[PDB]
């Protein structure tokens, strides 16, 4: 079936536990690139904040595998984004929609979280979603909306 780790549609970074924080990593989404057997590759887009010199762009890829109604996400994460972002290669998928999903961190006992939405919730998170955040997340943290992250 649909979950959005594997589907089409790009995701945003909506919240996470304030212990991932990483200073300088803001506008954080990815987007479908392919699907080679069950791992479908995706990018993971991030922009170095600097205040100033001006903003930079970066892209690195990862890929995902999902069996059916599986509790577990699998990331296979290049040296890039595993070393720099702190990519594990596995997640806990707490629940999902076609336009969110909502991962934890499997090993550890205090299980960090992140949010993630599609376009249409950037600017505001449906109060389902974000009461379930709130709820089963330790020290939720929601991304701040910035128009430069996505002029529109
Ligand atoms: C996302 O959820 C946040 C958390 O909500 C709280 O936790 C849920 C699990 C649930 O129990 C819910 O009922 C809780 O409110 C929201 O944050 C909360 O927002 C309140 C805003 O009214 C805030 O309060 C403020 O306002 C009162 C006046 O009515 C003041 O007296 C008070 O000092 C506060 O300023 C409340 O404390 C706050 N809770 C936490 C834990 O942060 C958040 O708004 C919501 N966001 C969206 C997008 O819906
Ligand atoms: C979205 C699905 C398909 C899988 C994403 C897996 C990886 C790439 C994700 C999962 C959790 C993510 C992290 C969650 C929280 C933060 C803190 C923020 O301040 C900078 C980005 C950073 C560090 C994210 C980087 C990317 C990340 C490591
Ligand atoms: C597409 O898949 C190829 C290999 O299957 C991979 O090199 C690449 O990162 C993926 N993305 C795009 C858009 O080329
Ligand atoms: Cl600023
Ligand atoms: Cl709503």
């Amino acid at each position: 079936p649909s979950m959005p780790a594997i589907n089409t549609q790009t995701l945003y970074l909506a919240g996470h536990s304030s212990k991932l924080f990483e200073r300088n990593v803001g506008c954080v989404k990815t987007r479908y690139l392919n699907q080679t057997g069950d791992w479908v590759t995706r990018s993971l887009i991030y922009v170095f904040t600097f205040d100033t010199e001006p903003w930079v762009t970066q892209a690195g890829a990862f890929q995902v595998k999902w069996e059916p109604y599986s509790p577990l996400l699998r990331v296979k994460a290049s040296d890039y984004v595993r070393d720099n972002l702190g990519a594990k290669p596995d997640y806990f998928i707490r629940t999902y929609d076609n336009d969110f999903l909502l991962l934890s961190d499997l090993k550890e006992v205090r299980s960090t979280c992140s949010l993630w939405v599609t376009l249409k919730y950037v600017d505001r998170i449906p109060e389902t979603i974000n009461r379930t955040f709130y709820t089963i997340c330790p020290d939720p943290v929601p991304v701040p909306f910035d128009e430069r992250c996505y002029p529109g």
